[PDB]
């Protein structure tokens, strides 16, 4: 069940509970292909160099550098508090704010990659995400988007397996194993 190629990928999802005929329709429809598309302009349009990383409205990148890194505790709390501050800490320090802002954009987004090992501990150690989404405010999401700047062409296939279970709506099926099938390939 590691993940070294798109057959790889394929299986996860089966393993997961989404039927082989399903997610091969969904790979080659119209919404997956809009959707790697837009996660590649999204990425682009905050001129993203990197993962892990989130987005507030478009505006507001966070900065968890300058956060509060006494310990591990203390982080997590202060990053999930600046994600519920910014969707209602000062300018510089937790959080910056982009010059171009991006209108259209999700309300939180996130990037990251199922290659990035402090993605994959944002994601199931510190737990950053479920952490943020539940101190999230009313009628807020948390959106993630995957990049395809990581991983080469197994990367390209993530980003659209990712699309794919967007597409689905079986993110929270997926996540843990698919990180965890490129991580172990590690």
């Amino acid at each position: 069940q590691t993940i070294r190629s798109a057959s790889d990928i394929r299986d996860v999802f089966i393993n997961a509970g989404i039927k082989g005929e399903e997610y091969d329709a969904a790979w080659n429809s119209f919404v997956v292909k809009s959707l790697v598309a837009q996660q590649e302009k999204a990425a682009a349009d905050v001129q993203l160099r990197g993962v892990p990383a989130m987005f507030v409205n478009g505006k507001y990148q966070l900065n968890p550098q300058g956060m509060d890194t006494s310990n591990m505790d203390v982080f997590v709390q202060q990053y999930a508090d600046t994600v519920k501050y910014l969707s209602e800490y000062e300018d510089g320090k937790q959080y910056t704010t982009l010059e171009k802002p991006v209108a259209g954009a999700p309300q939180v987004l996130e990037f990251f990659s199922f290659f990035c090992p402090h993605c994959y501990q944002f994601e199931e150690v510190l737990h950053i995400s479920d952490n943020v989404k539940k101190k999230l405010p009313e009628g807020v999401k948390m959106t993630k988007y995957h990049v395809n700047f990581m991983g080469g062409d197994l990367g390209k296939d993530l980003t659209q397996a990712w699309a794919v279970a967007m597409a689905l709506g079986v993110e929270d099926k997926v996540t843990v194993p698919l990180f965890e099938g490129v991580q172990k390939t590690l």
